[PDB]
């Protein structure tokens, strides 16, 4: 069906209201002021099997993606005091970075029925999956993180004759933010009693959630669609960059150092400093 409800507690309360209501409306013919006692009549829920079927997290709008401030990893010099161009090698190095995700339910689906669902941050591309989860019934905040260590081998840099180059390594970072909808299909029933008072009979009851709404609002398995909301924000290490600057011309050229495998091992490049050809 097309319809979807954002508060399961409202439905549960209607079912109870209806139960109390019909109990009194039946007596109305005998006692014309019976409805005026609506507040005095007790209803005692005893159990339920309310369940949220197939809870899942769905993106609600496209993620927004912003580059964050670059992480400065280090600086080095490579000096060619020779009359021709030379292949000079940088030192190998490591750097560490933590990928994070935080996720918060902003609008529950009502408190009465517990459910959780997994969320994988989208537009990942790091090769390390980052998952958390959402609670349907509480406004919780779930975090997760993964520490990544980069092993970057020596790089080969062609330096022109009589030139020192300065090399800077830095790590780009992306922030992926957005909203989600928490969806599922509620089934089940509450049971209990309006207890007997004086001459008034006990009414042992069982009401389903699908009975508290119009027949059009139901799916073909009898369930009702529910929806909550949440959001997320993940920080991901992205591209390892090396900028090489020619100290004679002060021109700077940019290179990406690609990943080799998986601890993340990077490739060893052969790169031209500015001033070569
Ligand atoms: C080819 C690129 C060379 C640029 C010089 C990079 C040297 C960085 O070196 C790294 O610095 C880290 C701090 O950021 C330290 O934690 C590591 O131990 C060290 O290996």
């Amino acid at each position: 069906a097309m319809a979807s409800y954002d508060n399961v507690d409202t439905l549960i309360e209607k079912g109870r209201y209806n139960t109390k209501y019909n109990y009194l409306k039946r007596m109305e013919k005998y006692y014309p002021n019976a409805m005026a006692y609506f507040d005095k009549v007790t209803i005692n829920p005893q159990g339920n099997d309310f369940y949220i079927n197939n809870p899942k997290v769905e993106l609600d709008g496209e993620p927004s993606m912003n580059y964050l401030e670059d992480v400065y990893v280090g600086k080095a010099l490579l000096t060619n005091d020779t009359q021709q161009e030379q292949k000079l090698k940088s030192q190998s190095f490591t750097c560490k970075n933590t990928d994070t995700v935080t996720a918060t339910t902003t609008h529950t689906v009502g408190t009465s029925i517990q459910a959780t669902a997994k969320f994988t941050v989208p537009f990942n591309e790091t090769g390390v999956s980052l998952t958390t989860s959402y609670s349907f019934a509480n406004t919780n905040t779930n975090t997760n993180s993964k520490e990544i260590t980069a092993n970057v081998p020596s790089q080969d840099i062609l330096v022109p004759a009589n030139t020192t180059v300065e090399v800077i390594a830095y790590l780009k970072k992306v922030n992926v933010k957005g909203n989600v909808k928490l969806v599922g299909q509620v089934s089940g029933s509450e049971w209990g009693e309006i207890p007997s008072y004086l001459a008034f009979p006990r009414d042992g009851y069982k009401f389903s959630l699908s009975d508290t709404v119009n027949k059009s609002d139901l799916n073909e398995d009898g369930t009702i669609n529910i929806n909550g909301k949440g959001n997320y924000s993940a920080v991901m290490g992205d591209e390892l960059i090396v900028k090489v600057r020619n100290l004679n011309t002060n021109n700077v050229q940019e290179y990406v150092i690609p990943v080799d495998k998986i601890i993340v091992k990077y490739r060893s490049l052969s790169i031209k400093a500015p001033g070569i050809k």
